[PDB]
């Protein structure tokens, strides 16, 4: 997850829960299912 450094280019869709970019549509929607499994790691004890 980056965004302003990487990538001179700002791509015409991001999400919005955690800010992602994919310059296509078809891969940010694949990611539109990431969140959905909350997987293991932040400031969650583990
Ligand atoms: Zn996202």
């Amino acid at each position: 997850g980056s965004s302003g450094s990487s990538g001179t280019g700002e791509k015409p869709y991001k999400c919005q829960v955690c800010g992602k970019a994919f310059r296509v549509s078809s891969h940010l929607v694949q990611h539109h299912s990431v969140h959905s499994g909350e997987r293991p790691s932040g400031p969650s004890s583990g």
